[PDB]
């Protein structure tokens, strides 16, 4: 519109709060937040995580306990992750779907005790083979992708039997999505939701998800050089059926975030992963970066085109929000 | 290639929590700016009856309620002078006297409240004994480039008050480029100027006119056009405004959504005083549940709107806050 | 039309040489651009504490340590004067002295390596008591037109001194047009002008206070805002910038993305001191691989980025080299 | 965004190397190269093609000698075309899927001595029937649509079988891409990469190649006048299951290159011809074009938008990149 | 939606008829124009042996030639003088010379072929010494601004001679605009301008060099950009340019594309001494068939093209002609 | 490209023929043009339409004669419209795919004596009702889709039997382009072209065709005032196999050509129709208009975007463009 100095002074709505925050373009709130929580075997067990400073695993009843507060700030859901014990790992990655697993147990206990809250489950096998990888092995180590599937299958099953309200297929395995939502819809599980991991990268940003949880990758995950690539990702798991898509990790991935949203129009999120995490709050600790970097890097998802956030800073940022 | 029952749009509306997050706007309190009728005088409060629970205030009870807008987090007020009717005039002269109800009033107001944002009606049909929006030629017609002259002048005498935003609502062409040259020339270089780009003639106006004691087809846009208003706004935002506006409001809320996707600018809508009255009428006979005042803001900021001029802002900022 | 299983996208994952012939951006040392800070006197070295392996540097030193620089195929380093606290003042009169910090290392690096890019930076802040960017006006805000005089003045120094580009930082209305008219009237028409178009009121910049030795909602731009860096970008390349950058840079990706499709100009973005701290702190612990940094500045150019000013630089550049 | 003369000063940025290096949109990098070679049936055979100065057919143990130096050289991927000799021709085209054929032995010989190279093979019937067109005639010398797909379909398996990890079926056959990929799957070739020859013109420029391999077409081979017909090609190949799509020529078609990376996003290889490659070489010869016009083809191919390049001159390229 | 074997897309072309109904871009002789090497002097004719088949020719020869040339419905010739040695100099003098061999070639030709168009070349590299495509500073730097005060005085000159169209090969920033208004000024309001406005530096043209008897990276395009070259014709059609071209040609034929797309202004595009070459070199080594100089033309207008400057013109207007 | 007077002065190129003719967008030539033509039962008869000034009605035998010169002319194919006998309509339409009906008969003579000469033939059934209406009519009168469909493609096997290489469907019924197109690939009809009249209005512009071949129709043919609709009957069929698609009537309907070109960037063809050449010829007779409103009435289809044009004027044309 040939804007131009003096005419037009972009400062001018910056002088004053009051016009900053009319024209204002994007607002966190705490509709936008998901906690994902790392959940153990136990009774009264709580552990700290060595690279993720400030956050625990929680065994079921603690869960139960912190989930309180958590509803009472409004976070509107959870993204639950076992911490599988190490007996129960196997080659078939059966525990997946075992109906008295961790994921399934915490499911049940949190659908009753919380009736509003979601739940999402983490539909993935890297918690249960013995050896970490996101699959089923074949002879040469490359990871499988029809027969994980068919483990997948069971898995979300089993979540949605025990009340998931939305099921997060994490694997990178192509045709998941619609595998899982075929068995889903035979089943009769019309409404249980598929919040797909879309795009999800090969990254050095998930390092202390590994020690959090106690677990190549180049063969499934995407190449972090490549963008385009995310949304043939994306339009494939809309068409098989998916609710929600979502990009991992995140800021590191910000421009995806803005493509998928602007090019799908469709429900994007988006996880602030475990490595973003440490690498922020290490920084707030040694006293290099002020804590308002919290909900600054909160802000550059939901401007980015996010409509919910998977984030290890929820309950900080809803805190933050409230006053 | 979504297609049922691979996708079904029901399942996220099965639970609140995720109706939640997949929510796409949401109104808060930094979207809306409370516009208010001004009297002379003391101790004056004044119902409208066209605008059931809207009262025309004199300066010190302007004051008085402002204290209660400021709590909620109200971020400005549009000032709408009532000028006494013997001060009107051929010439429209107290569009700029600085002791008009207009200056006065902003004087107070950024006195008593600093951080409040005020935006003055930069205007000449409150002051006009015809009512017409301008400067009359000898043919009954609005004279474009010399009522600009006169609302310059109001313009000055508003950034000289103290406003923050000066906002021009009188459909004279060029008239937000006079404006600008006029304020940079006098080095107001920040007062924003909140351009009315996009107003047309309407019926909704009917209320309004009962509130401030006031054809338009020759300066106001005609109802039925729609690419019309991209060439407004591309004017006006040519022409050094800061924010461009639509109204009225909801029955133009695709001119709303095609200004905020062409120009991805400041764009503002006006909620008239027929969308009020229409809607407290309804209400008030049980017709429609209160929850239609959140639905109908709502409206603005899905359509692209960033800010929202509606007298039900108070209203609406204590069932945010709550 | 594509579907699963006759498209299964892990086909190209398979084997590396496959994820290499469609790998759809590659970093490479010409994307690089050092940043450094530079410190008065002779045979100085100081460490940063809130960017770990950084150092601020003398002249001297700054010449011997860009002799590797040089060797990795570096192109440009981005200059930040450390200021000596006597040497600040209201009027900011260091930003255009012949022997300020700046201008002397331009004219020795320019001697010495006449190859080497040489990015200076055009801002008032490191030169003010107050550590504002600019020249404050009685209400202790700063005056946009007056501050746009002193840095046109340090920008011509920059460019006497040798600079090949000179990097307004600022963030004032109009004041690259403004330095553009004085490098073009003097004579100066090939120095580069590397706008910082969208530079966010951000918490990211912490460390870098540390390193130079010093709100800003008023002038930087409010990190929740998208649309309005396009508007800011289009006015920088209107005015005459060469090269516009995005300031901080990896919470800005989607910053980069828009401004690289919508304007399809030389792209710049800046991975401040934060992101580096953030970065270090963690593969100090162990929280990370070392792998993260060449991420980091993939991300960069996969979002659009033609070159990245980072504090990485020289480690990339080695592991790129390699 | 109302650039103007002299606020604009274009040359600024070429002024210095520095900034020229800064600006520049695209890089040529080896990640970018393929080698296509003609494969002899002997053993210590070396053959000069007269109308492809400096390119030799080879046998395959002359084969995987030269293949150290282009892996050494970092060349992802090779294109193999065999020489059949004339005595192994047929109307049926059955050598095609000769489990012995040169193809199918010169891949199993390089999956094994060279396992990280990308071996691409030539789906087509031109090098095995008598007459050489691209398929089976029907008694009007038609080449027939879906009989010659069988063929095709049958050397497809027989690559995958001989470890080839990337089919190329070059033949303009339509539908062949998806007949190709069914069996694939079916046969449970599941990361068998199909690249299509999916805009391949009727051009003048392949003259040379029927000299390298020892070999109307216009009723499969597209018109060089036809730009949006392109588009067409490549979506229906994409629709497929293709993993890559090429156009051929190259350089006479760097158009099309840039409307296929435009409007598809998908990975985009072309192919510089023995035309192409004879053109520039015999100027280089004659002393009447620079040796750095080999880059300049090559950088203008990645200009328009090609993931990767089918070059005679990738060794030489490769070799100048590592300097 | 369209699939195998509901659409096969081998059935339009299975027969000539169809191919011919669904064919997309025919090329015609009113797409050539002709580049010709003219000498000074009285009959002389001289071979290129690196571009086989064409020869520089004295103005006598070339009216003779273009008899033909006429004939057979060339539109336009470009012509390039070849400049004898001793009237090259420091201050390219000989490029406004009205003896120059442009200027006596253009008033033979405007005369002896009035329907002819004549397409001068606005350059200085014919007439330095050192080569350069301008006037050098004191380090050797081509001067963009002083340059285009020598190609100023050409362009009238070459009007002067009635020369319909200029085309400026300099690659000078600015040097559209400063033509035009200098023929606008003088009276030449339809003297066209033919803008060399996405000219690399190649190193296809070095035939070319050969014929006239004559690096450029601080002026001529880096072939390794695209969107640069929008920018290019952008501001050359602002300036005024009527007609805007790429060289080289086949090289950069996705420019071609771009550019046409872009601004649907009419495109020309240059197919080089180095392309000519290589394609003949080809053909008489039977490398490749003739039938490849039809497919080539026919290339250029697929991408886009309006005009093809080619050195083939005559060989190809030939075959269509027949 | 703020282009603005006087720097630009639009008019320059407009001075000089040359330069009219280098910046001319678009040019008419015989490839472009597709003679319709009324076939007559006998022998040696023609007959003069009285609506149609200088189209004559012709039988098969001077159908040959005529097709000499137009082959000569290079007119690249004919379109041919049967004068059915009134004997031979029936409420069936069954001489639709009568094997020795004039369009069967008129294609296997001109597909044996000029071989390369193009024949679309009509897919319709209003030549052949005694009613008139384009198909078979229900109680109410009103034209059944399907059932009409059914004879549709019995008549295009006949064609495509007879060895025409386009079959022509003008019905509009729906669904007609995908019913025809299995039938003829089960058939074995692989390369028989389909040019499908895709928006076909409900005009009075055809009035002189009723008079050419003897013979409500906006149940089935699209409102003059529609649009976008036309987009939508494209996108159809393209979807369902169309090799081509046209918009009749031509002229009026400049806009259409110009939308379903851009948008589909498809074979498009357009019918100059019986009405349109009326006027035109009539005008040029009452010496209202010039002779050289034939080539821009031509010229204006290319410009709008058409790759082929139906016109009774292709004769004359062509002997001007060879002019
Ligand atoms: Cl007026
Ligand atoms: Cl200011
Ligand atoms: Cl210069
Ligand atoms: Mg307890
Ligand atoms: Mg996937
Ligand atoms: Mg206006
Ligand atoms: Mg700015
Ligand atoms: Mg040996
Ligand atoms: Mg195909
Ligand atoms: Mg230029
Ligand atoms: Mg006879
Ligand atoms: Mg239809
Ligand atoms: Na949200
Ligand atoms: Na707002
Ligand atoms: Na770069
Ligand atoms: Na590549
Ligand atoms: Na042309
Ligand atoms: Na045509
Ligand atoms: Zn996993
Ligand atoms: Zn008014
Ligand atoms: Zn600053
Ligand atoms: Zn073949
Ligand atoms: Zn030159
Ligand atoms: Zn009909």
């Amino acid at each position: 519109a040939n804007r131009a100095y003096p005419y037009t002074r972009l400062r001018r709505n910056r002088r004053d709060d009051f016009s900053r925050r009319l024209v204002r373009e994007n607002v966190l709130t705490v509709d936008d937040l998901i906690l994902p929580v790392f959940v153990l075997d136990g009774v009264n067990q709580r552990e700290s995580i060595p690279s993720m400073p400030g956050v625990e695993r929680l065994s079921i009843d603690q869960l139960l306990i912190e989930a309180e507060e958590w509803v009472a700030l409004g976070i509107p859901a959870l993204a639950l992750f076992p911490v599988t014990p190490v007996e129960k790992k196997s080659l078939d990655a059966a525990e997946a779907y075992n109906p008295e697993g961790i994921a399934q147990r915490a499911t049940r206990a949190l659908r009753e005790r919380f009736p509003e809250l979601g739940i999402i489950t983490d539909v993935a096998l890297c918690p249960f083979t013995t050896h970490g990888q996101c699959g089923i092995l074949d002879d040469d180590g490359y990871v499988l992708n029809d027969v994980s599937i068919d483990v997948l299958v069971r898995q979300a099953l089993s979540h949605a039997e025990a009340g998931a309200q939305v099921v997060a297929p994490s694997d990178m395995m192509d045709g998941r999505i619609g595998a899982i939502r075929e068995a889903l819809e035979s089943a009769g599980h019309t409404n249980v939701r598929v919040m797909a991991y879309s795009a999800k990268y090969a990254s050095a940003y998930y390092g202390p998800f590994r020690d959090a949880v106690g677990s190549n990758k180049a063969t499934y995950q995407m190449d972090p050089a490549n963008s385009d690539e995310a949304l043939h990702e994306v339009a494939a798991d809309l068409a098989e059926g998916a609710d929600m898509v979502m990009v991992k990790p995140g800021m590191p991935y910000l421009d995806i975030v803005r493509r998928v949203k602007d090019e799908f129009r469709a429900p994007t999120f988006v996880y602030q992963v475990s490595g973003e995490y440490a690498m922020h709050m290490g920084a707030i600790q040694n006293g290099w970066l002020a804590e308002s970097v919290i909900l600054e890097s909160l802000t550059a998802f939901k401007r980015a085109g996010a409509d919910g956030i998977l984030t290890y800073f929820a309950k900080q940022a809803a805190e933050q929000l409230r006053r």
